[PDB]
């Protein structure tokens, strides 16, 4: 993936933007080295407390001469340390405004010139360049890839040099003070990167196997939703639900393995982080015991190295943001640097006046550059004498339109020469050229502006008086005048749609305004019917009067009155002459003329997973433990420094600092066990909830009727997505988020409680400014997203002008209006440009005031905290403990509330799951309430049934349809397409209810008989039968659900469908997998399986719907024999398409407009000599 050099990317900066980028980079380095200085003054603050700490305790613990010398020393030293803390934050307030504003002001002034030069280069392209390049991706390149550059050269460079100054300056302070513990952290640095790097890929390794585990269940569900008409008509709802539930166990058992492994993967690196941290504090405590370092020398280099090691993680997104900006600028700068051979914006060529319009084509050859493997013109020669009209004829797309594109000079011919008045048209400039040429296309492009402006597009200075004259002359004036806002009416894409005749005359009026000396018209007389075209023809004839004209003629009447005709065949004029001459020639032309928000609440989600109590009970308890343990790690950190600040001999310091080093690993064993116990109980709760919800929705999806599945919104792809996405996004909000919140409720709970009993003064200061810092972290996300919605609304006005000019480029290049849309694109960009110089002002203030309140609160914490030490109210270890336990418990509740909006993604997924389960269908298939008699006649009767489809209830399909089928007889339904032949079969099924009328079976209302026992006595033979991925034995046995049926019952049925002999010689015979996975069966073979399935069921009624619709002549007769067999003693309804087949049917119904126009036996309907007779003939 290519990119640009870095010197070529900033070529639109200028010497003022170079000033902005360098001063902002200087402030980026100043702000980056600020935090290494913050840990330097922090370490010197601890050394001043430790030097007066051990002296005041090891000799004269409470005195007067000892009290006056150390507390007055602290009041002068901590004032100087607080002068340094405010001095950084006051300097950062000036600096952190500069580093982002100057880099976003330089990015805003560059991109604003990049957008104008990109769109100027697009209008400067060739038209053959638009043929080889896709125009849909080009209009989106002007919107997407320009935003990719502005991310790269914006504030992301000022934050990159901010991170690199903390990488170097954090390591400079880490080396120029200690240079020994720094090598210890750099030795354990590859151990921590390998621990989090070898388990992040194993976590993605079990992810792709978990997606492979569910993929067998989603393929089963997609097999049933695509076979929804076949799974309903056989009653296989409880069978396919069990196949989906037997496959749901695989994604639950592997989801347990995905839950056990992903907590061992998290817990092992969580232990190895604590192993290297406790070692880097046990090594730091063994060098202050050895009296090489102090307690402030170790704390300075331990933080500034870790801050410098963390700076490489906050700079790698800005490296990829700069590399993606260079990769996006490679295609953009390629268009700006592209200089064409046809420069549309050039003022170069000649300008001849007094053009009489002599036209000459000489030996023209031409090839389009999107298909260069053929020639369009092969020696095309022709003169147009001044003021004459020339009509071009010959078959569609033979080269006629090609001529008009060459006379526009919209391509550059290879061989030959095009001249106007003896002068090569390639030696004047294109804009003067096209000004002299009026193009009337086949279809006219009208722009979304007023009628006055669309006409004025031909020549922008024309007065409205002169406009009025042209609409008259073009014959469009009276039609425009019959409107309320006539010349101000807005035409195209937004306004009133004009007819074809009226649209073309506007183009004619536009061309009149241009008043050219040459006219080019292509397929003008073919936009609509002769009613509209005739007025246009009068107006065409007007526009031509005394102009040299080339017309691509489609209508014979247009061609006959022309002054000269050219006859084209294969690029070559085979004959040319007047009308009478060409008739005499009897060539091509002569041949022509004769031939011619959600409803789901929190209590509804909790009620689903309420069946498993004790996995939640261990889960809430372990998060309270791990939440309560989190301030306890700041306790052991406060007691390690508390040893070397209170005072003691350097032989109890070994046994005290080796006790606290083991206390990290006492908690480190507990925090590893309580993290596995937290994630196993919630992980099993997340995979129980995913399997149980997918079972209940797929049960409620199989209980619906067929009218629910005919909806365009409830397609089979959108149904398996809701079954997969919305049911897996509920385990991402129950197990993972409750473990996090109950930790932070216990973290900010106990971390306040531990800090309160270790001093009530400093907690009230920290718990007052932390919500002020946390509110400022929220308002900065609402003003950034608020300015993002304001800027993206003002940028769509400019992008609408680019969309209208790029999509209609073939029309705007013939009107010489590339400069007009470029100025409109520039004038629409002034309001986003004024908001861009203000956006850097807003980006600078919110970034400066966040870090100002981050350093002034650090100043106010230790200016108030040092006053608590000098009055003997707080130990320095207690000031450290109140500080460390609060800011880690508040970082827990502050970062998670920005991550907490996943609940809104889950409640709208829960409401989709709730509204599918709670939805009761119009026809409940699982209902046990029905008559269910023991009568096996199967008299079918439709009486006056009236029915409309629920998809489109505006078109009537069946009206007053009445017919009886007597026991054991066959009834055939026939008629024209869409008459409701198929519909009758679907109603006997009871796939839909009727609007009016009644459907009976043996005298009984089918709405009063159980749907299961209706469909059990119905054999459905579909048009194109759906075969399931399964053995031949199971697919056939599928017809008789809930029953013992074996190989014996399968084999007699397979005989009588005529497939036994093919099955018995096939490999693995009745076990052979068919479907998409298995051996592909022919069309004929597949349908007979559906027939065989109906035999096992042994119904008293047979529904046959347009079978034998294949193009296999012999197979059909094989099928038809098997079908004749199955019918002989069964009551049968066949939707008949093969007229010869319908000979042996008992009764035939001929349907017309929903009703029974006629009926009878075959012979009687023939002798009637009506509709049926017409069909069979």
């Amino acid at each position: 993936k290519p990119a640009v050099s870095v010197l070529t990317m900033f070529r639109y900066a200028g010497w003022l933007d170079r000033l902005y980028m360098l001063v902002g980079t200087l402030a980026a380095i100043i702000h980056g080295v600020a935090l290494p200085l913050m840990m330097l003054i922090f370490g010197d603050m601890t050394d001043s407390f430790a030097s007066v700490g051990n002296v005041s305790k090891n000799s004269t613990n409470m005195s007067e001469a000892d009290k006056r010398a150390m507390f007055a020393k602290l009041e002068e030293e901590m004032t100087t340390y607080a002068y340094y803390y405010t001095g950084i934050g006051a300097g950062v307030l000036i600096v952190a405004y500069i580093q982002v504003s100057f880099w976003c002001l330089a990015a805003g002034r560059q991109i604003h010139k990049i957008r104008q030069k990109f769109f100027h280069a697009i209008m400067n392209q060739e038209i053959g360049w638009f043929d080889v390049h896709d125009v849909g991706e080009l209009n989106t390149r002007l919107t997407d890839d320009v935003s990719k550059i502005n991310e790269g050269i914006g504030d992301k460079i000022g934050m990159f040099f901010q991170a690199m100054a903390t990488f170097f300056g954090g390591f400079i302070i880490g080396f120029t003070r200690g240079w020994k513990l720094t090598l210890v952290i750099l030795a354990i640095s590859p151990v921590l990167g390998l621990s989090a790097g070898i388990w992040a890929k194993i976590l993605s390794s079990f992810t792709d196997k978990e997606l492979h585990a569910y993929a067998k269940a989603g393929a089963v569900a997609e097999e049933v939703l695509a076979a929804i008409r076949t799974v309903i008509a056989f009653g296989g709802q409880k069978k396919e639900l069990e196949r989906y539930n037997n496959n749901l166990e695989e994604a639950k058992r592997l989801g347990i393995k995905k839950a056990i492994t992903a907590n061992i993967s998290m817990g092992a690196a969580f232990l190895l982080i604590y192993a290297s941290y406790a070692l880097a504090f046990w090594y730091g405590t063994s060098l202050v015991i050895s009296k090489e370092y102090s307690i402030g020398q170790v704390l300075t280099v331990f933080f500034s190295v870790l801050i410098g090691a963390f700076s490489v993680g906050q700079a790698s997104p800005n490296i990829e943001a700069f590399a993606n900006a260079r990769g996006a600028a490679y295609e953009v700068f390629k268009i700006i640097d592209n200089k064409p051979s046809i420069d549309s914006f050039s003022k170069s060529g000649h300008k001849p006046d007094n053009i009489q319009g002599n036209l000459e084509f000489k030996n023209i050859h031409f090839s389009y550059p999107s298909r260069k493997e053929v020639q369009i013109l092969k020696g095309l020669n022709l003169k147009v004498k001044s003021g004459q009209t020339v009509a071009l004829v010959g078959n569609s797309g033979c080269g006629k339109s090609t001529t008009v594109q060459l006379m526009q000079r919209l391509y550059d011919p290879l061989d030959g020469m095009v001249s106007i008045d003896g002068q090569d048209i390639r030696t004047i400039n294109v804009r003067y050229l096209r000004e002299i040429i009026g193009v009337v296309s086949q279809e006219p492009v009208l722009f979304a502006t007023t009628i006055a402006e669309n006409i004025r597009y031909g020549r922008e200075d024309v007065t409205m008086d002169e406009i009025e004259k042209a609409v008259k002359e073009a014959n469009a004036y009276d039609f425009i005048m019959k409107l309320p806002h006539q010349f101000d009416t807005l035409v195209g894409e937004r306004g009133a749609q004009l007819s074809g005749g009226q649209k073309q005359r506007i183009a004619i009026a536009r061309a009149l305004v241009r008043n050219p000396k040459i006219l080019l018209l292509d397929e003008a007389t073919s936009a609509l019917d002769t009613e509209s075209e005739a007025v246009v023809q009068a107006a065409l004839d007007k526009a031509r009067e005394g102009r040299t004209t080339i017309v691509i003629a489609h209508r014979l009447s247009t061609v006959r009155n022309a002054d000269v005709i050219a006859g084209f065949d294969g690029g070559v004029i085979v004959e040319q002459g007047n009308h009478d001459e060409l008739m005499r020639e009897k060539g091509i032309y002569f041949k022509l003329v004769m031939t011619q928000v959600p409803p789901a609440s929190f209590w509804r989600i909790l009620k689903l997973n309420s069946t498993e109590w004790p996995y939640f009970v261990v889960g809430i308890f372990c998060a309270i433990i791990n939440g309560g343990l989190q301030p306890a790690f700041s306790v052991i950190f406060s007691k390690v420094v508390g040893v070397f600040t209170n005072g003691g001999p350097p032989e109890t310091q070994r046994q005290n600092s080796n006790l606290f080093s083991l206390l990290f690993l006492i908690l480190g064993i507990i925090s590893f066990i309580t993290f596995f116990l937290q994630g196993f109980t919630f992980g099993k709760a997340g995979e129980i909830l995913t399997k149980r919800l997918r079972y209940m929705v797929f049960k409620s999806m199989l209980r619906q009727d067929v009218s629910w599945f005919d909806d365009p919104k409830n397609t089979t792809g959108a149904l398996t997505t809701r079954l997969a996405n919305d049911a897996a996004q509920v385990k991402g909000a129950t197990g993972s988020r409750l473990a996090v919140i109950f930790q932070n409720i216990a973290n900010l709970g106990t971390g306040i409680i531990i800090s309160l009993i270790y001093g009530w003064q400093l907690t009230l200061l920290l718990l007052a400014i932390v919500p002020i810092i946390a509110i400022a972290g929220v308002v900065e996300m609402k003003m950034l997203s608020g300015q993002a919605l304001k800027d993206k609304k003002e940028l769509e006005g400019s992008g609408k002008i680019a969309t209208e000019a790029i999509e209609n480029f073939r029309t705007v290049v013939s009107l010489t209006r590339e400069q007009k849309f470029e100025t409109m694109y520039a004038q629409s960009l002034q309001i986003p440009y004024r908001n861009a110089m203000k956006k850097a002002h807003v980006f600078g203030i919110t970034f400066s005031f966040t870090q100002a309140m981050m350093y002034f609160s650090y100043a106010a914490c230790f200016r108030f905290g040092a006053y608590l030490v000098t009055q003997q109210l707080m130990t320095f270890e207690n000031v450290l403990l109140v500080f460390s336990a609060i800011v880690f418990g508040a970082m827990a509740v502050g970062q998670v509330s920005s991550f907490a909006p996943d609940y809104a993604k889950a409640t709208v997924s829960a409401s989709h799951i709730i509204r599918i389960i709670e939805k009761t269908p119009e026809i409940d298939s699982y209902s046990t309430q029905g008559l269910k008699p023991n009568m096996l006649e199967g008299n079918v009767q439709f009486s006056g049934v009236v029915f409309n489809y629920p998809t489109r209830p505006s078109i009537p399909v069946l009206q007053g349809l009445s017919l009886e089928v007597k026991k054991g007889q066959t009834l055939a339904l026939v008629g024209s397409s869409g008459c409701g032949k198929s519909t009758v079969v679907q109603l006997l099924e009871r796939f839909y209810d009727p609007m009016a009328g009644s459907v009976f079976l043996d005298g009984k209302e089918i709405k009063q008989l159980n749907v299961q026992w209706l469909r059990a006595q119905l054999g459905i033979v579909s048009q194109e039968p759906i075969l399931f991925d399964c053995s031949i034995a199971e697919n056939i046995a599928y017809g008789d659900n809930s029953r013992v049926v074996s190989y014996e019952e399968i084999v007699r049925a397979a005989k009588e469908a005529n497939i036994h002999q093919f099955i018995d010689s096939l490999p693995d015979k009745y076990n052979t997998r068919v479907g998409d996975k298995g051996t592909q069966l022919s069309g004929g073979q597949k349908q007979r399986i559906a027939i065989a399935r109906a035999l096992v069921r042994q119904p008293h009624i047979l529904l046959l719907d347009e079978a034998t619709s294949a193009l296999d002549t012999e197979s059909e007769k094989v099928v038809q024999e098997a079908l004749d067999k199955a019918r002989e003693g069964r009551t049968c309804i066949v939707i008949a398409h093969r007229l010869s087949t319908i000979q042996n049917a008992d009764l035939i119904v001929v349907i017309q407009n929903g009703k029974v126009k006629e009926h009878g036996t075959h012979q009687q309907l023939l002798a009637q000599k009506g509709i049926y007779f017409s069909m069979v003939s």
